[PDB]
């Protein structure tokens, strides 16, 4: 035919919004047929002419990318291919703030991008304490240590090796070796056991801050360069607050849904159910209140102070979402 079908067309407008903060991704995952990490990742790569920059032929960034979103577990409820697809987003807009205006190179921005597409590849919908306590291969594999985040990356790589999977084909050994250690550092620095040491480097950063004439973040060595990669996608992985309560209710379903699912295979198994994971003694709003104050206040106050005003409007909204859930505290 040529032209697009009237659903092709729907999805394309919606599509329109991949800019912005509150990207309506759960129609996005309805409308492709359930391909919201494809879709998003191709429209991203084609946005920001990564095809071209890094020689990708289309068809081996689509078989990749279906690849991907196919080794993503459709019945885990939040570490899926829409949190994924969301994270790659959300990570796309942080990554144009004014503030970082031709701070980072196109590697680095393929780093972060690809980094969070794969971060939660694979994922079973447990803790890597629940595979740990059950003695599973993973954790033996992974001697007990990020071991979910070392499979991320290790399963987002191996698919490469698919047939026609290679995007990076054609990028010199030089750019593969920077961009997997990028790649790498990012990725595991989504462990949520490194949260609190990641937040301080961070704050340090911005106590250090340096600005150029043009205004904008002076970043000079690869450690302050790879920490603002590795808080930006930590950041994206932990925007759900951040974004139209609309969008984050569904969020704080999903990962109440994965804990809870964990808690009931806990309590079967005779474990102790781990935090937040019982549904017969939760406070869902209480959680939310406290995730906010304690993890993603802290460290999106931190980002906005970073690339400060960028970020004032999501830190309004985490504000205004965070009372929300206080109010409805029972
Ligand atoms: C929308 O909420 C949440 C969204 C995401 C996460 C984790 C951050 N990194 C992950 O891999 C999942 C926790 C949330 O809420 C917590 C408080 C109550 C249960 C867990
Ligand atoms: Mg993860
Ligand atoms: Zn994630």
């Amino acid at each position: 035919f040529g032209v697009k079908t009237e659903q092709e067309d729907v999805l394309a407008k919606e599509l329109e919004d991949v800019n912005k903060w509150g990207l309506h991704v759960f129609r996005i995952a309805e409308l492709s047929g359930n391909r919201p990490l494809t879709v998003i990742m191709h429209t991203i790569f084609q946005e920001r002419d990564l095809l071209k920059t890094f020689k990708i032929p289309v068809d081996t960034l689509i078989t990749y990318l279906m690849t991907l979103e196919d080794h993503y577990h459709a019945d885990v409820a939040y570490h899926n291919n829409i949190h994924a697809a969301d994270v790659v987003q959300s990570t796309h807009v942080l990554l144009s703030t004014p503030a970082l205006e031709a701070v980072f190179t196109d590697l680095e921005i393929l780093a972060a991008i690809f980094a969070s597409a794969i971060h939660d590849v694979d994922h079973p919908g447990v803790s890597n304490q629940f595979l740990i306590n059950t003695n599973s291969e993973l954790a033996l594999m992974y001697n007990d240590s990020s071991v979910l985040e070392n499979h991320h990356l290790a399963v987002g790589f191996k698919l490469l090796q698919e047939e026609n999977c290679d995007i990076f084909q054609n990028l010199t050994k030089k750019q593969r070796q920077s961009l997997r250690k990028m790649v790498i550092d990012i990725v595991l620095a989504t462990d949520m056991s490194k949260h609190m040491n990641l937040l301080a480097d961070l704050k340090t950063m911005v106590e250090t801050k340096k600005v150029t004439s043009s205004g904008v973040l002076l970043l000079d060595n690869y450690s302050d360069r790879i920490q603002v990669l590795q808080n930006m996608v930590h950041c994206a992985d932990l925007s759900n607050p951040t974004k139209p309560l609309q969008l984050y209710r569904q969020w704080t379903d999903r990962i109440m849904e994965e804990f809870f699912r964990q808690g009931d295979r806990e309590r079967e198994r005779g474990m102790e159910i781990s935090p937040m994971c019982d549904k017969h003694n939760a406070s869902v709003e209480k959680s939310q209140v406290g995730f906010i104050d304690y993890i993603v206040h802290p460290l999106w106050e931190t980002w906005a102070d970073l690339v400060h005003p960028d970020a004032q409007d999501i830190l309004d909204t985490l504000e205004d979402n965070r009372e929300w859930y206080q109010s409805t505290i029972p």
